[PDB]
């Protein structure tokens, strides 16, 4: 009789429908409740979670038919947990206009473009068969069939409901169907029998909102969770005291980072943006706060990135001399800037400030912190300085220096980077060109391009930590998510 797992959790997520569920908390209940064509195998030739091999899944067999099209052959007999069919219907409406990246579509999914390539409308072939492109080239499909983007939705029961409604009673084709939900409390799913992969070894899995960390560790050492999200490197002597808890930590793939509103005077050029990002001391930052388990990019530039990933690049300079050669030349006057940071939101995001603070103030530059209480949205006007993080997505390097630095994106649109003309002349070739050393020299030009414009300063690469019993086998992967598929068993 299969154990009922119990994850003590930070949050819930607003929906559980694949893409407006999209955030730290969602990941790891919809990757059990759908499927998709194709599977970050993280696990693969031995890896620590941090494999990004992308495999069959839903799709039996693909093939590459030109430089915008991929010929999907799907797999025959696997049902929803509703007892639908999985067909060609089904993918081409999880890709179509009418659900995803039309104009009314992103009124209830208003992602759904922006995690998106250039769709154009999948073609159906056949009962089992689709076509699945881009209006414009794209060797990307493939990598973002197996990102969050991914999950196959049922569209007829889809349909009946819409996105939001759907997102509270969703319907997959993974390990787990949904059971219920008590909204900020808990998830619950049930084992799906059914499934067409191997057979789920929880008989439920309970996401159990638990705000307080120190509530989280009692309820593990009592015996209340089996596993625990959400911790930090100081919480780990406690844990692993303990001969029958241990922690499972990892780097994940996120990026925190610091940017500017370019709209406003001081910053309209990099003067002032690269004399703050030279200022910056990044490893005492990592020894100070994350226990030098957090990991300082070598450049916008992750291994997760894999044929885009160079790790020859040269990491980002600490310069205080060339700082406050900076300053002077911008011509600050003294006033105080801004930063706008949402309490601890991001972890150790005020610490970080209050470090970077003295580190600014040694180059000549007054920053204050303009610590916003939940719930307030602060006015772009009112921002200077803001901290942010960014999800590295794809196992590719488009997201996020393409994806939100890219044109006509969000940093230039709203914040005001004017960008040069080569830096998005760059963007637009990758996002269509197949990896090689034309793509991967572009990579490299793109980051320094990035690096002497300072649209945004990157800080580090943060590290999750988990806890868990001895009991359970399981280890976490480099990714804001659970995998329960071949790495869930009970001792």
């Amino acid at each position: 009789d299969r154990r009922a797992l119990r994850i003590g959790v930070n949050g819930l997520p607003p929906s559980l429908e694949p893409i407006n569920g999209i955030s730290n908390t969602g990941p790891r209940i919809i990757n059990q409740i759908f499927d998709a064509l194709i599977r970050r195998d993280y696990f693969a030739d031995g890896a620590k979670g941090n494999n990004i091999k992308l495999v069959p899944a839903l799709a039996e067999s693909f093939e590459r038919i030109d430089d915008k099209s991929i010929r999907f052959k799907l797999r025959q007999g696997v049902k929803f947990h509703n007892g639908a069919e999985m067909t060609a219907e089904d993918v081409a409406f999880t890709f179509s206009s009418e659900r995803l990246w039309g104009d009314e579509a992103i009124k209830t999914v208003p992602n759904g473009r922006n995690y998106s390539p250039n769709w154009d409308e999948p073609v159906v072939e056949d009962k089992y068969t689709v076509v699945l492109r881009t209006k414009t080239p794209s060797y990307l499909i493939e990598k973002y069939l197996g990102s969050w983007l991914g999950p196959i939705v049922p569209k007829e029961y889809y349909k009946s409901l819409g996105a939001v409604a759907f997102g509270n009673k969703p319907i997959g084709t993974g390990p787990y169907k949904f059971r219920e939900l008590v909204a900020n409390d808990h998830v619950t799913l049930e084992a799906n029998d059914g499934y067409w992969g191997d057979k789920p070894t929880a008989s439920t899995i309970t996401y159990q909102v638990v705000a307080e960390p120190a509530t989280r560790v009692a309820g593990l050492i009592s015996g209340e969770y089996d596993i625990i999200t959400t911790l930090t490197p100081d919480d780990m002597a406690l844990v692993d005291g303990y001969s029958d808890l241990e922690t499972r930590g990892t780097l994940i793939e996120n990026l925190h980072m610091f940017t500017f509103n370019m709209n406003q005077p001081i910053f309209q050029n990099k003067t002032l943006r690269r004399a703050l990002a030279l200022a910056v001391n990044r490893p005492l930052i990592v020894e100070a706060l994350w226990k030098n388990k957090a990991s300082i990019p070598n450049g916008f530039n992750f291994p997760h990135y894999g044929a885009t990933y160079d790790p020859k690049r040269k990491p980002m300079e600490f310069n205080l001399k060339e700082a406050k050669r900076l300053v002077k030349e911008s011509g600050y006057d003294g006033t105080p800037i801004t930063y706008h940071t949402m309490g601890n939101y991001y972890a150790n995001a005020v610490p970080a400030l209050m470090m970077m603070i003295e580190m600014w103030k040694a180059a000549g530059i007054t920053v204050v912190p303009k610590i916003f209480a939940p719930g307030t949205t602060p006015k772009d006007s009112d921002i200077l300085i803001r901290n942010w993080s960014n999800g590295q997505w794809l196992t590719d390097g488009l997201t996020t220096m393409v994806s939100e630095f890219g044109p006509g994106r969000q940093v230039q649109k709203r914040w005001g980077w004017k960008a040069p003309a080569e830096f998005n002349n760059l963007c637009d070739q990758v996002a269509q060109l197949k990896d090689g050393e034309e793509r991967s020299a572009a990579f490299n030009r793109l980051r320094d391009i990035f690096e002497d414009e300072a649209p945004a300063v990157l800080m580090y690469q943060p590290y999750d930590v988990y806890a868990a019993r001895k009991d359970v086998q399981w280890s976490p992967v480099s990714f804001e998510t659970m995998e329960f598929r071949g790495n869930l068993n009970f001792k």
